[PDB]
């Protein structure tokens, strides 16, 4: 596949375009594809793939040259895929977008290799703090006030735990999901101005005061009756958003892409949701994980101009407004974030503020899956030791480094 000679806006000619993305982003992906298909001759044939299957599916399809036209991937997985030639070089096409500066830059950076560009943002997924205002009220907490520090997060989680009720816990930790753990825990380190990787992405820097404070917090909750919801230790990632949605959890980090479901449940007469940025150990410091899926045109596409038509279309602020803002979801285009949510739910305005304010990060390493997301990764073992066992954070950190720096 090559993007040589394709039109600046791509080709809309009735081609069937295959697109892969992952189950956690299903609500947003269906909205995007339906909007494109209702307005173009080209038609996107969408496949939603379970989060933990996407590596095996991409690796196998790459070997049989059966990758889809458009492959969306978790921004932490993209650098590896881009480095191994999974994507068609679309530098010219990306650099030709008149609004490139407006697009979520972490998604473009994820697919950059020595300045060659392979990806654009597909769906932004940021981590935020959610809490159950009904549990807060019952526990004697001010339901309007989310946690401004990790210490206040522990204090609020402990007050809800002390309700001492079957099925109610202060917080929840995705104990065996390295990907949910980086998403939920990294922002508290960045909030404090600390780093999780070194200057050149080849070493972990998790042996720092902020990360220790975060792990201290979750250990305290692990040692509190009803501190962490049943299933925390065994949570694979397949159910980690369920206990909060089911009203069983006081307060935890959570995906913005899962918040529209909560806001719908509240409209139906369910429990009221609070949303705020994830805090540092340092009070009033905040950040987020600028995650979700980026997308590019696979090396196997026979329809590069037609796939580019989809990428081009979605980058436009009007498209972003239709498929994200108008649906209550966070856009990938800062112009859309600043203009399309003026009478939106203030919690959505809160979510957007964390992106507009610029203090979140997208981590980039070609070894990110092996070091972090993978089942039994050195990062998962680091967290499991610190929260539920004993650990040597210097040793456990160096075990992450040894995977990031492997040649
Ligand atoms: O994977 C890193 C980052 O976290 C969010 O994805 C989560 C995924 O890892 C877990 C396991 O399913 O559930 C998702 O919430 C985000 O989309 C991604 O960039």
């Amino acid at each position: 596949a090559t993007a040589e000679g394709i039109p600046a806006k791509g080709t809309d000619d009735g081609t069937e375009i295959t697109l892969w993305t992952r189950s956690p982003l299903e609500r947003q992906a269906k909205n995007v594809v339906e909007a494109y298909n209702k307005s173009h001759k080209n038609q996107v044939k969408l496949e939603i793939i379970p989060n933990d299957d996407m590596e095996g599916k991409v690796g196998g399809a790459s070997q049989t040259d059966s990758l889809p036209d458009i492959l969306a991937g978790d921004v932490v997985r993209i650098p590896y895929w881009a480095s191994e030639g999974i994507f068609t070089d679309i530098t010219k096409q990306i650099d030709g977008l008149d609004n490139k500066a407006d697009l979520q830059q972490g998604h473009i950076e994820a697919g950059t290799v020595d300045g060659a560009e392979y990806t654009l943002p597909f769906i932004t997924d940021v981590s935020v703090m959610v809490w159950n205002k009904n549990l807060y009220k019952e526990a004697g907490l001010d339901p309007e006030q989310g946690p401004k520090s990790i210490d206040q997060f522990v204090e609020q989680a402990k007050k809800v735990a002390a309700l001492n009720k079957d099925g109610v816990a202060g917080s929840y930790l995705a104990g065996q999901s390295g990907g949910a753990l980086v998403f939920d825990l990294f922002p508290s380190v960045w909030a404090d101005g600390e780093s999780v990787m070194n200057k050149d992405g080849s070493e972990a820097t998790l042996d720092n005061d902020s990360m220790k404070g975060v792990l201290d917090a979750y250990k305290e909750l692990a040692n509190t009756t009803n501190g962490l919801g049943a299933g925390s230790k065994e949570e694979t990632g397949a159910t980690w958003t369920a206990p909060f949605a089911n009203g069983k959890i006081g307060v935890m980090p959570y995906p913005n892409t899962s918040t529209t479901a909560l806001f719908d449940a509240e409209k139906d007469g369910g429990f009221e949701v609070g949303v705020a940025p994830i805090p540092g150990t340092k009070e009033g410091k905040t950040s987020t994980f600028l995650g979700g899926d980026a997308m590019g045109i696979s090396k196997d596409s026979k329809h590069v101009a037609q796939a580019w038509n989809f990428l081009y279309w979605l980058m436009q602020s009007d498209a972003q407004k239709e498929v994200f803002a108008d649906q209550g979801d966070t856009a990938s285009n800062i112009q859309t974030l600043k203009t399309a949510y003026k009478d939106a739910d203030p919690r959505i305005q809160t979510i957007n503020s964390v992106i507009i304010d610029g203090n979140g990060q997208t981590p980039k390493s070609p070894a990110f899956n092996e070091a972090f997301n993978a089942a039994g990764s050195p990062w998962q073992l680091l967290v499991q030791n610190a929260v539920w066992g004993s650990g040597d954070l210097k040793a456990d950190n160096k075990a992450v480094t040894d995977v990031l720096s492997a040649q």
